[PDB]
């Protein structure tokens, strides 16, 4: 049995109370206030759709990903990646494909800058869509659940998914469950073929082993994710700490 498996364990024996403490313990979080009160009141400029613009920013940041020309976003939901790379310099069209529906989030319409080279469609499953060309392929899709044996199957089809997608473009992609040996198994083919490294974002919830696939780095697959599921069991272990609050991103306004 892995370590990340000694984790899901431990992860699913937490009462809701429990739980709640343990998934943003020592976790980095923006503070979404001042937006989610400007969302409300159908503000269009400036706030970012969800907490995802600064997700994908920390990476971007980075240079782990550096997004450029024609940008495919996977999973778009609410739209927090596309219009964060609406506004980059490299960026020339952004494509949003996000499912929708019950259950799903829907594409929020905004003004900030650069929204005029963004199109979200909704009402698109990603499992059913030929590929297209791009630059930059982006995909946030990885639905959590209690079983580990779902997440490793949900993983597996997400990655098989975005392969074709992969042409020696810029890539950052979430792999839900990295732990599975067969996901490992998997990353490691990717990894030979496509190169790019696994990372842990400061910005994700103890709460899943999420790590992002992306194209600007290398190193040992297995040894990060070991290193991602040593934390997050010694995150129980430890007396509760207060996430380290960081400014949400300003996305501003205008066209480009
Ligand atoms: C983690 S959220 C993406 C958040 C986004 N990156 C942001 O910054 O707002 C993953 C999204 O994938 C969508 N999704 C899940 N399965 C999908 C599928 N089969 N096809 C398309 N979208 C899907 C979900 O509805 C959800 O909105
Ligand atoms: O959970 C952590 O991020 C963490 C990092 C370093 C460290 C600890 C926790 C306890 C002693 O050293
Ligand atoms: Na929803």
């Amino acid at each position: 049995e892995t370590l990340g498996e000694k984790w899901k364990k431990k992860l699913n024996q937490l009462s809701r109370k429990e739980f709640d403490l343990y998934k943003k313990s020592g976790i980095t979080e923006v503070d979404r206030t001042e937006a989610k009160e400007g969302l409300k009141r159908g503000e269009t400029t400036h706030h970012a759709v969800s907490r995802g613009s600064a997700k994908l920013q920390w990476f971007v940041e980075r240079n782990m990903v550096i997004p450029e020309g024609r940008v495919i976003d996977l999973g778009c939901g609410r739209g927090g990646w596309s219009y964060y790379c609406a506004g980059l310099k490299k960026v020339t069209e952004v494509r949003g494909y996000t499912k929708g529906g019950p259950g799903h989030e829907e594409p929020v319409p905004m003004s900030t800058y650069g929204w005029n080279i963004v199109k979200l469609m909704s009402g698109k499953d990603v499992f059913y869509l030929p590929p297209e060309k791009c630059d930059t392929l982006l995909c946030d899709i990885g639905e959590s659940s209690p079983s580990p044996t779902v997440e490793e199957s949900r993983t597996i089809r997400v990655l098989k998914m975005v392969e074709p997608w992969l042409k020696n473009n810029q890539f950052c992609i979430k792999v839900l469950n990295p732990y599975m040996p067969t996901v490992i198994e998997h990353l490691e083919r990717l990894q030979r073929k496509h190169g790019g490294m696994l990372v842990r974002n400061p910005l994700s919830r103890n709460s899943t082993h999420e790590m992002y696939w992306i194209s600007n780095g290398t190193g040992n697959i297995v040894s990060s994710v070991n290193m991602v599921s040593r934390l997050l069991l010694n995150r129980f272990t430890m007396t509760h700490r207060r996430p380290t609050i960081e400014k949400d991103v300003d996305l501003g306004a205008g066209t480009r």
